[PDB]
């Protein structure tokens, strides 16, 4: 049968990784396949699951597993067609990139978008997609799945809605300063900015040479992750070396021109 089917690449999909969120995806996948009564979506959880055993990359393996896991507890197709779309869109964007870090920022813009279940989340990061997939500029493009990816992380992370709403602005701003070609430096500060807004902190920054210092007062442990998450993730991608100081709950982050 399908679900039989299923199983069987469940079961040696969570075998087969030392991930153990891919291995909970895996069992979660395959139960609510179990349960499932529609043709449609056991289709595409058995593709889901075909592809993601064919697949050496870990982040297009937990996309993946997401999908059939949305598909599957939703009932339908239909119900998660938005999620669907995005998840498409990032696993075309990374099948038509050599880059590894277009393919990586792709797949983890939709895997938190996916994750946040954030209506505006979920709407930048669908159109930050679509703004890759047009573009033939490299660069623009990572910045443009470095911002989506910070944006995504903030609304998973639980931002408030007005400091998310906020924060938009400042991923139409890095977007618009990436397409004026502004530095890999300077969209680093932007996505930097944009965590403190998200996160409501605040900072200070304090050039000397080619040297900026960016000072971040009043993080908590769990504000201090997301933001350095999203921050070291950007600079990855973008080129950007950056170092870290911490003394007490404040960051200091030091980007070179
Ligand atoms: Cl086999």
């Amino acid at each position: 049968s399908m679900k039989e089917e299923i199983k069987r690449l469940a079961e040696e999909l969570k075998e087969k990784t030392k991930n153990e969120e891919i291995k909970r995806l895996a069992e979660e996948a395959a139960e609510l396949a179990e349960r499932s009564d529609d043709p449609e979506v056991l289709e595409v959880v058995k593709k889901a699951l075909e592809e993601a055993l064919k697949s050496k990359n870990e982040e297009k393996i937990e996309l993946l597993l997401l999908v059939a896991v949305l598909v599957a507890e939703a009932g339908s197709v239909d119900a998660v067609e938005e999620k669907l779309e995005i998840a498409l869109l990032a696993l075309k964007l990374a099948e038509e990139s050599k880059d590894p870090r277009i393919i990586r920022g792709a797949l983890r813009a939709a895997i938190a978008a996916l994750r946040s279940d954030d209506p505006l989340a979920l709407k930048t990061v669908k159109e930050a997609l679509e703004r890759a997939r047009a573009s033939k500029d490299e660069r623009l493009i990572r910045a443009i799945l470095a911002a989506a990816y910070a944006f995504a992380l903030l609304a998973v992370a639980g931002a408030s809605a007005e400091r998310l709403k906020e924060a938009e602005a400042i991923v139409k701003e890095l977007i618009a300063a990436a397409e004026k070609g502004a530095s890999p430096q300077e969209l680093v500060l932007l996505v930097i900015e944009m965590m403190v807004k998200g996160m409501g902190v605040t900072m200070e920054t304090h050039r000397s040479g080619n040297e900026v210092k960016v000072v971040i007062k009043g993080l908590h442990e769990s504000q201090q992750e997301v933001l350095l998450e999203a921050v070291l993730f950007a600079a990855e991608l973008m080129g950007v070396r950056v170092r870290i100081r911490f003394k007490g709950d404040t960051v200091t982050i030091v980007v070179r021109e």
